[PDB]
């Protein structure tokens, strides 16, 4: 059928989304994994500057979100998150996206209390020798420019497949005229080998690395390096026997090496409490694996295995000569460890089909995650009391989840619930200056976060109308939170009890055989029982109206995208990224978008994003630190208008 343009995505199962990532994008042509996911009703952003922005799910941030590549981890290394792991995503150069929402899984990995998202390239399928190509070119306002291959090629025994991209843009400007800092460039470049000695096996190893630089409006630093390696092992094995169709197994390796500093994307500023020249430099190296066996018999399947996983952090920093004015590079320097984290875990999953129109479905999983302290000294200079402490914990989580189709229409209904509980993460043992009350510090006492949650939901798959509806009420034990402070900020994590509520809604309609519409809603409710208050960092509600009209080989489309006022604030609160400060304004923005069916394997597309040029910020956006010439507590401003050109070539 015609090509048409992302506005937004509708839920598969309301619960489970699955989506093609190499689609034209009109809320704007992505950049990173976060830009993709905000096309999903319940995902919000943090804008931190023109990208690598951190992903929110349902008002829930950082590792209560399971995001994975492949089936691996890539954990970011920078102290403030400006490395969150979607920032190492390239999704166009992915074959799909699927999102579980809620504590719905336990076959990917601990902790997923907000929800779990996988990124994965499929095997190629080769009969006789042949080769494919895809590609594209994108062209856009201030000096946009991205350029995207993936090739393969192989016959019926293996194939050999690469991926690269390279993608950059300007500071944008924001819908008053003003320039923000914005400048972002990016680059990855990953290979493929698969063997398929027969239809039932298949062994793929990958190997891969990435770079990239970006500027962050608000902050002190900017990120100049965002190095990233990656090798990955994965087995397939396909009906073992009668009973046993699968075994899965992998393993994988990512390395991230960050720089970040004041003076190659910026210049210091006399004024600010980073007045010399200063760079830290951090990596992170996460080694993982995991082992399933899918049984299939009767009306179960059975999903049983284990995973493991070990990370660790380091770090480095420049100096300054104040009385000669030397600087000395942070490479001149050795690496000081700081942290060590692991996990291992089993898990299990039983799906009955109950009868055609009725499906349970339970899981459960057991960790034992721990850490281990490096820091010899903290920064003068000065004595670490849990130098060298280890701590660990043994955490069950699981679900269960009924669903329902009904017999007179094609309807099904849903409801499960789920306890997930999670260890607390590197930002939120190592981040924060103080701990809670009494503490030596963060390592020594923050609690993990045990979550409780009901979701339930239905979906229609009507001849002209499908429409979903997935809402959500839970608790939250030891919710890990953050509390600010005016030397500069300082910030002190602690447990406290929370209480969360929400859901997404949409429809799409055909109207006719060329028009069609649709719409989706997203809220999210969050509050602070131990102190009886509103919990930071929440999203405010949000609608999207899209109409588009196609007929032979054109499409064009429009898009309102309207969000309410925010006026549930905690002030000074917030999480290791960003805190509340202000109640936030409604907006509305307004964005075109058309393609073209040049030939089978020529595709053109092109977009106008904030068609009026509103002025305007999200909620969400990252406060200005303070300390530095610009606007403390305001956030980053939303683009102007901006115009956008795609051809996508398939061979
Ligand atoms: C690797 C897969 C093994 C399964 C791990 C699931 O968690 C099991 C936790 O129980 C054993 C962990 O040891 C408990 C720690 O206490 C030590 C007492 O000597
Ligand atoms: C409410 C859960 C229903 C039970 C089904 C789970 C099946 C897993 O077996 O395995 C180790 C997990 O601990
Ligand atoms: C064959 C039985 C499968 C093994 C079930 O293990 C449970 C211990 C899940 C709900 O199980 C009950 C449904 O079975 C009823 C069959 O009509
Ligand atoms: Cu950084």
């Amino acid at each position: 059928l015609a090509p048409s343009v992302v506005t937004g995505v509708a839920q598969s199962s309301p619960l489970t989304i699955v989506t093609n990532p190499k689609e034209p994008r009109q809320p704007v042509p992505a950049s990173d994994g976060a830009d993709y996911l905000k096309t999903i009703p319940g995902f919000a952003v943090i804008r931190n500057g023109g990208s690598n922005g951190d992903p929110v799910l349902r008002g829930m941030f950082g590792s209560r979100l399971n995001i994975l590549t492949n089936g691996g981890m890539m954990l970011g290394a920078c102290p403030n998150r400006m490395d969150a792991p979607t920032s190492y995503i390239s999704p166009e150069t992915y074959d799909k996206l699927t999102v579980i929402k809620g504590p719905q899984t336990v076959l990917w990995g601990p902790g997923a209390s907000a929800g779990t998202i996988l990124f994965e390239r499929e095997p190629e399928r080769f009969g006789e020798l042949g080769s494919r190509v895809n590609a594209s070119l994108l062209a856009g306002s201030n000096g946009r420019f991205d350029k995207v291959l993936d090739a393969a090629a192989g016959n019926r025994l293996g194939y050999l497949r690469f991926t690269g991209n390279h993608a950059q843009s300007d500071d944008y400007e924001d819908g008053a005229g003003n320039t923000v800092p914005s400048r972002w460039k990016k680059w990855n470049g990953d290979v493929a080998v698969g063997w398929t000695p027969d239809e039932d096996t298949l062994i793929e190893l990958t190997a891969g690395k990435g770079d990239g630089e970006a500027r962050y409006a608000g902050r002190g630093m900017d990120g100049s390096q965002f190095k990233r390696e990656s090798l990955g092992l994965r087995f397939v094995k396909s009906n073992v026997s009668d009973v046993l169709e699968k075994v899965e197994a992998q393993v994988y390796y990512n390395y991230a090496d960050h720089i970040m500093d004041n003076f190659r994307l910026r210049t210091p500023d006399p004024s600010s409490m980073m007045p010399m020249p200063m760079a830290s430099q951090v990596d992170r190296r996460t080694l993982g694996g995991r082992l399933a066996a899918t049984w299939r018999w009767d009306d179960f399947k059975l999903v049983t295995g284990v995973d493991a996983m070990r990370n660790e952090h380091r770090a480095r920093g420049s100096k300054y000569d104040m009385m000669t004015d030397y600087y000395t590079d942070a490479d001149q320097f050795p690496w000081s460890k700081d942290a060590v984290f692991h996990n291992y875990g089993a898990f299990g999953e039983l799906t009955w089909f109950a009868a055609e129109r009725d499906r349970l479905i339970g899981g459960l999983r057991l960790d034992r995650a721990s850490v281990k302290d490096y820091r010899q000294t903290l920064k003068h200079a000065m004595a670490n009391p849990t130098a060298n402490d280890t701590r660990a914990d043994t955490l069950p989580s699981g679900f269960v989840r009924y669903e329902h189709d009904l017999a007179d229409s094609p309807t099904t209904l849903y409801a499960g619930l789920g306890h997930a509980e999670r260890f607390p993460d590197y930002w939120e043992l190592f981040s924060p200056k103080r701990g809670p009350n009494g503490s030596v510090n963060a390592f020594d006492k923050i609690k993990p976060e045990k979550t409780t949650q009901l979701d339930f939901g239905l979906q229609y798959n009507g001849d002209k109308l499908q429409a979903w509806a997935s809402g959500y009420v839970g608790v939250v034990q030891d919710f890990i939170l953050f509390s600010y402070r005016e030397m500069g900020s300082s910030t002190q994590a602690t447990n406290v009890d929370a209480r969360i509520m929400g859901g997404e809604l949409g429809a799409s309609y055909q109207l006719t055989g060329n028009w069609k519409t649709d719409a989706s809603l997203a809220y999210a409710w969050g509050k602070n029982s131990s102190d009886d208050r509103a919990l930071p960092q929440i999203p405010p509600l949000e609608a999207r109206f899209g109409l588009t009209y196609e007929e032979g080989d054109w499409s064009a489309g429009s898009l309102w995208r309207v969000v309410a006022p925010q006026n549930r604030i905690a002030r000074d609160q917030g999480n290791v990224v960003g805190k509340d400060f202000d109640k936030s304004a409604g907006f509305g923005v307004f964005s075109l978008n058309g393609a073209y069916r040049v030939t089978r394997n020529v595709k053109l597309s092109a977009g106008v994003d904030n068609l009026f040029d509103k002025d305007y910020t999200e909620h969400l956006n990252k406060a200005g630190d303070a300390g530095f010439g610009f606007s403390a507590n305001e956030t980053v401003p939303e683009p102007g208008r901006t115009f956008w050109t795609k051809v996508d070539f398939s061979f």
